[PDB]
């Protein structure tokens, strides 16, 4: 409609928030999907895509993404028809809801796709669909908004984090070990065939002296400081390669 | 003479032991003296050099070498036409000292060569030269010992640092801060076209948690365990291009 706000459409209340700009991060998207049979579809969708707005729900095990792009009925079928396991119904209003083992995909007008994965506890298509009527009021950090307004501006990748420590010990892989760390922001820029990354890191009890400090800060290849009980890192980078590597892993 | 002791010869006391064979290592030396205009003398040098004892003093700010090898006097003499800046006078029984501004070479028989470099207050020649009659009792830990025993043997180049606090804020590069670090070894062997190492620190009375334990060991990508006060660094390894940059810095 007139005002459809995409964070009001994917819903409030998301352990990881995600806004994923096409456009300057197309040769990252394609080192992701070098490792699929479905390559030449992919491609076909991120060529009509220009940003992907994600939450994810660890309580009910689930991914709720809204895509911003262009879905024409002829495009949508021609994918559906050379699909595998996917089956399809009109609802009462002519919408068509795509259903999969683990996934729901529907096209509610042709600029925007919603997309629901996961569990069987994810959310019910329709109940997400409602929210383009009566969207949820999502609290996302200032530069997480900032990335997000006038779509086609930004070509920053955005993620907020409501549990920064759950995120660390997958990561850097102790995942046994407790950190009681607040809120992760990461903000990812393309820049030749690596990308500049600032990150911000709420430390809660936390406590990070000189010596812990510098060592990451060797770790990393990055500048760092503490702003009270805020970790900052700014000016690292990471190859697409590794990013690529590294988000191939969920 | 029948027993020399190579470390007899550059004698005790000194705050840095070096040993270095040749065997194995020519090409971590090439990749050292691609940046010099004497090359070629320097490499005919090495290919007549079986292994180099070296000892650093800071109080006198010099290091003495003892080289085994094979240089007759048509070959040094060769090296001598070929050189700026040096000059060279026979002494009382025939032996050549050769001297430079902050340099000293004899050659006292012709499978080895005595060298003196560093600053004005470097020690005489003379008295290293004493030393082929009555050396030094030099204390070297057992592996360092090992490693000098039956020369030809190990391609494992040594070092033992009295002063490992020293040595890791210039390496590391905080050249303000000190720690209260005791005795350095390392051991570096080639492998492919990188080294691989084994490091062992005393630590005195600093303490190594392990959250600093874990960070080092991404830092160095190696395996860390502390035994007692002394911290160990096994598996670990360098690029021979990454080794050979380090050693240029000196």
């Amino acid at each position: 409609k007139a005002s459809v706000d995409p964070l009001g459409v994917v819903g409030s209340g998301a352990d990881v928030y995600l806004y994923f700009p096409v456009a300057g991060n197309e040769n990252l998207i394609s080192r992701i999907i070098e490792n699929h049979e479905s390559k030449a579809d992919i491609k076909k969708i991120v060529d009509r895509t220009t940003a992907v707005y994600g939450a994810f729900f660890a309580r009910s095990k689930e991914f709720r993404l809204f895509g911003s792009g262009s879905y024409p009925y002829a495009f949508t079928n021609l994918i559906f028809s050379r699909s595998d396991g996917w089956a399809s119904t009109k609802t009462e209003h002519g919408i068509t809801y795509y259903e999969s083992e683990h996934t729901d995909v529907s096209i509610p007008a042709p600029h925007f796709s919603c997309v629901i994965f996961g569990s069987s506890k994810r959310e019910r298509m329709s109940k997400m669909l409602s929210r383009l009527v009566n969207p949820d009021r999502p609290q996302l950090p200032p530069r997480f908004e900032k990335e997000c307004t006038s779509e086609g501006t930004s070509q920053t990748v955005a993620l907020y984090i409501k549990n920064g420590g759950h995120f660390i010990t997958k990561l850097l892989n102790f995942p046994q070990l407790n950190l009681p760390l607040g809120a992760m922001e990461l903000y990812l820029t393309a820049r030749r065939n690596e990308y500049l990354y600032t990150l911000s890191l709420q430390l809660g009890n936390a406590k990070i002296n000189f010596p812990i400090q510098f060592l990451i800060s060797r770790v990393l290849n990055a500048h760092i400081h503490v702003e009270g009980d805020r970790l900052i890192i700014e000016d690292g980078t990471i190859s697409a390669e590794r990013l690529a590597s590294v988000i191939s892993s969920l």
